[PDB]
Order: C-alpha cells, then structure tokens, then sequence
C-alpha cells in the first residue's frame, strides 16, 4: 500500500543534533513538514531536502487553541500520506517527548493501513543531562508537565531528582505567556521543599551564539519580579533532591550486597555531599590499571571491506534495508567482497551471527582460524553503572 | 591550558543513532576512547578517526567489581588529558544516563582546570518513546534504576508512567548476571500494581538484523522461568499508569483552563481509555484547516549564503566557533558576502539578533526593506503539547 510516515527530530542545538538516519531520510523524503526553532536549522532542512516541505508552524495564532493547531498539523501529514507520498515530520528536540501531533498522527497512519515510524531525537532532558552534568539514574528522575502536574494536584518527591518542563506556560491553552499562572507553580516548590532549597533554571543552547543558562535560585528567589521576567517558554527546571533516601540495610542484605555499602553512584554537580575524587578504593584501582590482564582473551573487531560498507548501507539507506529484510541470502550474493562466513552469517538475518563474523579472538586472527559454520548459526551489553 | 576533554554518545541503533556534531568531533579527535555494544558502531568509529583509539570494555572482568572498571576507564582519558590531548569520550546511548564514568572524568577534569565536555546522545528510554509510542508528558514519567530502587525501598507510583533500568542485573556488582535476584523486582511490581497489571519488556534494535522486542507480560507471568530467562542485561521495562489521576476541576479553575474539560493529553498504546481519533473536536479542526487565515503576518527564513554557510560552520566546526567566539566583530568581517545587517548581528555575539536578521516578513522582503541596527540591537518556541 503506498504512501508512508516517518516522525524524526531534530534535536536542540542548531544543527549538530541531528541524527545520521535523520540527515538521510531529510535527503530522500517525498515531503517534509516540520517545526524546528531556529532558521539555521529550518534552512539546513530545506537546503538538504527535495524541496518539497511545509512549516507546521503556520497553524498557531496569538488566541487560537494549540490543541486545535495540533489538530492540524497531524492532518496535514495523514493526507500526504493518504495522496502516496513518503512523508517525514520533523519536531525539535524528540518528536515523541512532549509532543501531541506526532504521536497523534502514527497512531491514524496505522489504523488506515499504512506504515509508520518513530525516530528518537535528542530531547531538552538529554540536553539537560549533559549541560547540568546528573545522570537520572543516581537517584531516579521524574519528568513532569508543569500544568500537567498542577491540574491533576500531584505532589514532587523531594527524595529524587525532579525535571519540570513548560514552567513558562503555566495554565496557557493558546499562545499568550505572560506568567500569569506562574506563582501557582511556585506554590508547590514552596509546599514539596520549602523557601530555602535551590532550583536550576535550564536553556540549552539553540544558536552558537547563545550561551547555556544554568543559572541557580532559591525557591525564595522565584517571587522576585527581576527573577520571573527570565522564565520563557524556553525554560526547563531542575529541582535537585532535598532528602535523597538512605540506602535500606535490610533491601542491601536482601540482595546479597556487601553491608559495608555505604554508598549509592556519586552525583558531582555539588547539591549534595561531594566525596573526594581520589579515595583509597578509586586509588586502588588505579594502582591497579596498568597491570590489569583479563581472565580470558577479548575478541576485537575483524571484518571485511565489503562487511563494514553493507552494515553502514543498512543503516543508513532504507530503501537498500528493505530489499535485505525481504531476501537476505540474495541480498549478501551482491556483495562478492564478503568473506564465505560473512555471507552466511548475513543469510541467516540473525544479530548473533553478526558478532561472531565481525569481531575475533588475536590468537585466531594469527592462526587464520575463521569461526566455524556451527559457531556462527548458534551464537545468542557492557553496563556502564552501579547504584552499590 | 593545553589538554581538553570532550565525552559524547552513540546512540543506540548501529551508526544511524550518531549526531552530526558527533561525527565531526570523532574526524578530528587526537585519541578516541570508546565503548560501544555493536562491531559496526565500533568499526565505523574507528575508519571515522585520525587511527588513534582505545576500547574501554577492556577493563571489565567475570568476577571483578564493575566500579573498579569505572576508575579506570575515567583514568585512562584522564591521563591523555593532563598529557595535553584533546580527547573524545564515547559511550552508546546518552554517555550521562546510568554511566558512571562520564560525568567523574568531567568533574575530575574541570577541577584541574581543563575544559571538559559532554554532550548528549540519543537514549535507551529516547528510542523507548519512539518504538513504544507514549509520550513521558501524558501522565509524568519516572526513571529508575532496578537496583537503586529495591536499595532505597522506594515505592513505585502507579499513577504515572514508570520506566525500569537494569532489571537484568538486579544486586549484581560484577559481570555474572544469573537473575538471581530478579523476583526481588517482581515482589516490587507485585505491591505496588497487583498482579493482572501488565509491563511491556522492552529491547530497542541494534543492529539491522535486531528485531524491536516489546512483549507485553502480566505481572504474575515475571516469575516463570521461560519469561524471567528472557531478561537480560539490556532488557527495561515499561510500566504503564494503572491508575492515572482524575482532573482536578478545582485545579482546572485556578489554572484558568475551559471548564469540565476531563480530557488531558492523548496517550495511543492501548494501555488507556480507547478514545475517538476523529471526535468533533477533531472534526472541527481538520474542517477549518484549509480557510485557516493568521491574524497576523509571520515571517519567513530569509537569509543570505554566507549567513548560512557561517552557522553551519559555527554548528559543525569546534575550531571556527573557538575563533569566532575570542573575536566576533573581526570574524564576522572575514566573511564579505555577509548583508551589512547580518555582519552587525553577528558582531554582537547574542541570539536575539541572529533571530532578527535571519526571519523576515515577506511584505518587507518585498520592500526590501532590511531590520535596522536598532531593531538588531534591542533584540532578545513553538510549544507541541497542551495537557488539556
Ligand atoms: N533549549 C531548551 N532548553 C531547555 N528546555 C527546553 C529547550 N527547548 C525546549 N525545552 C523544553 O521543552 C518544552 C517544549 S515541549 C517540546 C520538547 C521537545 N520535543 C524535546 O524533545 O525537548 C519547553 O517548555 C521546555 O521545558
Ligand atoms: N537496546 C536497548 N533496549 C532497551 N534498553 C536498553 C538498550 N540498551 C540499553 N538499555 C538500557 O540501558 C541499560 C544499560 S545503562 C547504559 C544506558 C545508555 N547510556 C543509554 O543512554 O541508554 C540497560 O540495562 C537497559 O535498561
């Protein structure tokens, strides 16, 4: 059935955000309707196109129900898609993370028989994480309209990390900010934290010329008129924890934890109690470094010309994608540069297989040992944290 | 001070996932450290550089402690730092979400005063958005780490989205995962949802040969050996509200939304109340679309070349955007197919004035008439979600 959509972002900063499957598929739309940020980047997107693409952005107006744009930003897309063409949408940031036209406009594509598609994009929060240097996984993170959180009367959780985004919208169905409803906000970081815990107050970057705000402010500090006038429908609050919850002696035991843990994964932005960068267990293992030999040999990569430009191919190009998904084996008989195991592993259209042919032990690199029909057919994540 | 840290992403998805900031930054790196989940990203990587890298992984082992690896992993691009090498970093995913040695090299970093860097990368919870189709804004949404969860005996919200990291490594501190103390997890879920609740397991695709894994489970099916052993170290969870909040019409009031609206933002997983695509609401908006007339002119990207040419420079090229950050003014002059207008923006070193020079009202590009330097001078978002 002809005629597709793909909702892609852009990501935040002007340009560098955007993804490599994003940069390909803006090269080889039918059509693209988009609402971006900045004219660098709503130029880059025309430039590159096809020249076929529409700002969605043409459907707000000053007192006009967002909801009602919304609406009709996602008909736009359906009905291109209807007419056949290969559609892409592109929203800043993620086009899925506080964003209603996009997933709005998947969901109908779909029901009336057609494919569709999600990318990811780099959100304000990835952009935040970076910026702000935490990482939600210290002590959890919540994310949180600010109307959304207000309207159905929900408490924050001063023990976590809390990310509140839309502060400068508070209230506001149309496209008139004024703040009005901003202290209703205020309210409750006053009641969850109290008047002298500190906020941070977040803009990424858009342009080069802009500079990143991270600027800090006691929730005391959010009354003053000066301080007010810098919340734009831009800004995103971090709200560190107050009272991080203390490790469970009991939940350690339980899970078979060393009791002498006394500590969960270091936070360094300075909200909390900050322990030195060099204790003795960080010495230790530093001690230990150049000395360290694994318990058994690690593979590394090893694959062929013809292998490396395939896998980029595939990831880069749907159209080639498609027509490999379909017929593999015929697919890998294209490519005579393929090693005999790289053109088996590629028939089976498994991930194991992949790994095996892609990546060897030295030793067997040395010897001009190749994995074994076997060894490929059979096969099937470093994890870069822990909370102990 | 000679010596600079830079630490970014790769994404999840082989190659596809990399940003074009990214990919600039890996051309021109003095030394690569990485650690990567796929051959490909790794290859592709590595043909991208200068041909001076590093795999991270190297410093895991079966039975040794991960927070060591961690040390050591910030160390060894510490090193090359106080050596006076401008090193890049890469982590998959977002190099700051659930990794510990990102954000200690770059505290580490900046306070023996390098500059240091991070920037953001597309997520395993950004490609959750996108292959699940939820929005985080719908109801609110938690992150949280399986561990860190079950050791500080916090409580999951069942009214909110909740997202669960790691629940293939509950309790472990090393590299033997077994699961063993998976049902830990489970009694978790069991308390706080009930036991007909259903999660949805969630694998984002890595490779082109990956297929999506997103399996909806009941509660009570966690504890069968057939579903459990199907959990692994890159396995999260999605569980979706079972209870979400009602609007409170007290709340809409005081906020000064539409009175008995009940209807906040559209979730479509089927997870939540089914609810017409086209109601009249919709119907209303999609009739009005085509006569749709804005109330006022709004303006249109106008640029010249050089302006587009220099901030896709500034955006892809560390180097220039140094230079044109100590001097602005005499940058600016360098580029002589500048508008007159443009080079005075440009000059300023401020957003605002980017923003007026590069959109423009088309009756005043008919005239054209050109923003003065006094508009320029004095010059200081789309927002895509409403929650009701
Ligand atoms: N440059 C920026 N810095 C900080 N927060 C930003 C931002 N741009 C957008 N946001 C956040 O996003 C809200 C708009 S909703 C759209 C968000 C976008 N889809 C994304 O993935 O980020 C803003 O009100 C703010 O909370
Ligand atoms: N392909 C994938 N699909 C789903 N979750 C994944 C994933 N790869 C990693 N994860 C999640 O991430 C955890 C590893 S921690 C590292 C996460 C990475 N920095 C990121 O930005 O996503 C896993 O245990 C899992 O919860």
């Amino acid at each position: 059935k002809p005629g597709s959509l793909t909702i892609a972002g852009s990501g935040i900063a002007s340009i560098g955000h955007i993804t490599l499957e994003t940069l390909a598929l803006i090269k080889e739309a039918d059509k693209i309707f988009y609402a971006v940020t900045d004219p660098a980047t709503e130029c880059y997107i025309q430039e590159n196109s096809r020249g076929d693409h529409f700002d969605l952005t043409t459907f707000y107006d000053t007192n006009k129900k967002r909801y009602e744009s919304y609406v009709q930003m996602s008909e736009v897309m359906l009905r291109d898609v209807r007419a056949g063409r290969n559609v892409l949408g592109i929203f800043y940031g993620h086009p899925g993370v506080f964003v209603a036209p996009s997933h709005r406009a998947i969901a109908i594509a779909r029901e009336e028989g057609f494919q569709a598609k999600m990318l990811p994009g780099i959100s304000a929060e990835d952009y935040m994480f970076a910026d702000l240097g935490f990482d939600p996984s210290t002590y959890g993170c919540m994310t949180q309209e600010a109307t959304e959180l207000l309207v159905r009367n929900k408490k924050l959780d001063p023990s976590i990390h809390n990310i509140i985004w839309q502060v400068g919208s508070v209230g506001v169905d149309t496209m008139v900010f004024d703040n009005g409803k901003f202290h209703l906000l205020v309210e409750r970081l006053e009641k969850d934290f109290g008047l002298d815990h500190k906020i941070q107050h977040y803009i990424g970057a858009i342009l080069p010329q802009s500079v990143t705000v991270k600027d800090t402010f006691a929730i005391r500090d959010l009354r003053k008129e000066e301080v007010l006038k810098q919340f734009t429908t831009t800004s995103t609050f971090y709200v560190p924890p107050r009272t991080p919850a203390p490790i469970d002696p009991k939940a350690v035991q339980a899970l078979g934890l060393p009791a002498t843990v006394t500590k969960g994964a270091q936070d360094w932005t300075g909200f909390q109690s900050v322990s030195p960068a060099y204790g003795p267990d960080e010495m230790r293992a530093v001690a230990a470094l150049d000395s360290f030999v694994p318990s058994q040999e690690k593979a590394v990569v090893h694959a062929s010309r013809a292998m490396q430009s395939l896998m980029v191919d595939l990831a880069l190009r749907p159209a080639l994608l498609e027509q490999y998904k379909a017929d593999p084996v015929a697919f890998a008989n294209t490519r005579n540069g393929l090693t005999a195991q790289e053109k088996f592993a590629l028939g089976l259209k498994k991930p194991g297989p992949i790994f095996v042919v892609m990546r060897q032990l030295p030793s067997a690199i040395a010897s001009g040992q190749e994995p074994s029909q076997e060894e490929i057919a059979r096969a099937d994540l470093a994890l870069v944290v822990v909370i102990v």
